[PDB]
């Protein structure tokens, strides 16, 4: 018995609404992807199948592009990799855009696979394309993706009889652009891109009543507020650390809509997000383009070097509540954790705690993860009362956003028991 149902909204296309009253933390839907792939930066760093990082990965011998954590993952991935393998090998050394590799997997799944549970409420065929809202520049970009797909897939798909009935590649890429999900690992690093057509029914809010979280490729949809019968379910499509102007640009560019929510009408939190000297944070925002690229490719030493030059600059500095400063602290923290620089990681992480309380109101999985990271760093440094407070706060958030079905909650329970045993021996 589903707790959610598809419906036709008055002015947002189709949507999802509650069939029963919902409480924070309630699991509403869970889904594997219709199709997914590792993303550009994480290719060869994480396993193609389970999206977990490993010090050494085994490569597919035929294409040498797909890489796996284990013989189990390589073999289990073979049915969904078999046809793309010949295309990837034929295209070497050229690697396709993520969207092109993704749509290849969509096509093979729809041609060769049984009907997917991911499409229970809504299918790839049903997805919004927004084609009549596309500007000419966007249509041109989609045409180039179509031609890139035809080149990449030529070994496996030569004509329309090898595509699903009435399949239009331009329309398919339009759907991919507006309906791709960024798959994040347990630490909230972007590691993949996938299509989850039933989850695509969720419309956007900058102050949503639901949240999604990834456990490998698996997606969990949970309520994060009380929700009444008939009430529309929403998620936030975007990073919370964005001004209303930034959200406006991305929602127009990628999703072809103008957001009418209260936060956008009132520029909610914009002024607090942009405190400090504008010339300074404009420079930091510029530097973050490279920092974000380095982080996406797991280049932690390079990330840390650039972040330290900002955090410890000889020149003017920013308040930690400035969102570009905050992003630099976040990246520096994550780099230090991955490099084993645990004292420095804790310094940066502790500084983010109050800004995160302000910018992630309610129960948000990203703040849950951040607080867990800080609590774990404090546990390792022997600060048991401080660690316990943060681990308990992380649990209060993550019991709602992640839940028992997410493996990170089991990890958190072990940290809480270890911290508690230390306190009791003191
Ligand atoms: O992919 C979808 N949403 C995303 C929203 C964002 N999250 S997140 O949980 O906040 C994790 C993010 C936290 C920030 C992190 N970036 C930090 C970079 C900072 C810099 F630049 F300084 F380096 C990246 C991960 C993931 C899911 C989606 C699609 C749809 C379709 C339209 C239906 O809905 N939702
Ligand atoms: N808050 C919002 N206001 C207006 N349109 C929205 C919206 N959130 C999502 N959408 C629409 O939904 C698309 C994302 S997919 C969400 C389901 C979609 N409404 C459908 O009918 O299939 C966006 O590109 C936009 O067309
Ligand atoms: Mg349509
Ligand atoms: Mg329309
Ligand atoms: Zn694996
Ligand atoms: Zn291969
Ligand atoms: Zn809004």
């Amino acid at each position: 018995p589903l707790k959610v149902e598809k419906f036709a909204t008055a002015n947002r296309g189709n949507g999802l609404r509650a069939v029963t009253p919902l409480r924070p933390g309630e699991l509403l839907f869970r889904s594997d992807p219709l199709a997914y792939t590792v993303c550009k930066g994480s290719r060869g760093v994480v396993c193609d199948r389970c999206l977990l990082g490993k010090e050494k990965l085994m490569r597919c011998s035929q294409c040498r592009v797909a890489k796996y954590c284990s013989a189990k993952c390589q073999k289990k991935a073979w049915p969904d990799h078999k046809r793309e393998c010949k295309c990837l090998k034929s295209c070497k050394p050229r690697y396709p855009p993520d969207s092109v590799r993704l749509l290849g997997r969509v096509v093979f799944k729809l041609m060769d696979g049984a009907p997917s549970e991911s499409e229970k409420l809504y299918s790839f065929y049903d997805l919004e394309s927004n084609i009549n809202k596309l500007t000419e520049d966007k249509k041109e970009g989609l045409r180039q993706l179509v031609m890139t797909f035809q080149h990449f897939m030529r070994e496996e798909i030569q004509d329309a009889s090898q595509l699903p009935p009435a399949f239009d590649l331009f329309e398919a890429f339009a759907k991919v652009i507006c309906n791709s999900f960024t798959i994040c690992n347990a630490e909230m690093q972007e590691v993949g891109v996938g299509l989850y057509p039933s989850i695509s029914l969720l419309n956007h809010s900058c102050d949503p009543n639901c949240s999604i979280v990834f456990n490998g490729p698996h997606l969990l949809l949970r309520a994060v507020r009380d929700i009444e019968v008939g009430e529309e379910l929403t998620i936030c499509y975007l990073d919370m650390l964005m001004t209303s102007e930034e959200r406006r640009k991305q929602l127009r560019d990628q999703y072809c809509f103008e957001c009418d929510c209260f936060r956008c009408q009132t520029q909610d939190k914009d002024a607090d997000m942009l405190t400090g000297d504008e010339q300074v944070w404009k420079e930091v925002q510029e530097s973050l383009k490279k920092i974000e690229e380095l982080k996406a490719h797991w280049k932690w030493e390079q990330v840390l070097a650039m972040c330290q030059a900002i955090i410890s600059s000889n020149s003017e500095r920013l308040p930690d509540i400035n969102i570009y400063q905050l992003k630099v602290l976040d990246c520096a923290m994550d780099a230090c954790i991955n490099l084993g620089l645990l004292e420095e990681a804790l310094f940066y992480g502790t500084r983010t705690m109050e800004p995160y309380r302000i910018f992630f109101p309610g129960s948000h999985p990203v703040r849950g993860v951040q607080v867990m990271k800080v609590g774990k760093l404090q546990l390792h440094q022997g600060m048991f009362p401080q660690a316990m407070k943060n681990l308990r706060l992380a649990f209060d958030i993550m019991r709602v956003t992640h839940g028992r079905e997410h493996s990170l909650i089991e990890d958190l329970i072990l940290l809480l028991e270890e911290c508690d045993a230390n306190i009791r021996a003191s």
